[PDB]
């Protein structure tokens, strides 16, 4: 069964949070700090899926996604999007950067859990 989850988020406050959550689904969760730093470990050890923020610190999230699709490898590899509260563009962005599903800041935590385990099912 699918257990490896990269997060690609510079906010430790998030991304530890996010972990936590995750660590509590049972997942082992890797966590990168940038897209570069991400597309560096990707090719490296292959996740099952990852938890992207649309803001990174060099290249954003749609493009880290756009790029992750991009790869034989990762063609089809299961993408979530963070994205911020309220923000109806940046959810439409993530569809067309070829992400699977997104979630919203405060990250409601079933709703990540179940939103992770929908976009590895499919």
């Amino acid at each position: 069964k699918p257990h490896t989850l990269l997060i690609v988020d510079d906010d430790d406050t998030v991304a530890e949070m996010l972990e936590l959550v995750l660590r509590g689904a049972g997942y082992e969760v890797r966590r990168a700090a940038s897209g570069e730093e991400a597309l560096q470990q990707i090719y490296k050890n292959l996740p099952d899926a990852l938890i992207c923020d649309v803001l990174l610190p060099g290249i954003d999230g749609y493009t880290l996604c756009k790029r992750v699709r991009q790869h034989p490898l990762t063609k089809t590899l299961p993408i979530l999007m963070l994205t911020a509260q309220g923000d109806i563009s940046a959810k439409i962005a993530g569809f067309e950067a070829g992400a699977n599903d997104y979630l919203a800041k405060p990250f409601e935590p079933q709703e990540l859990v179940y939103r992770v385990k929908n976009i590895l099912a499919r």
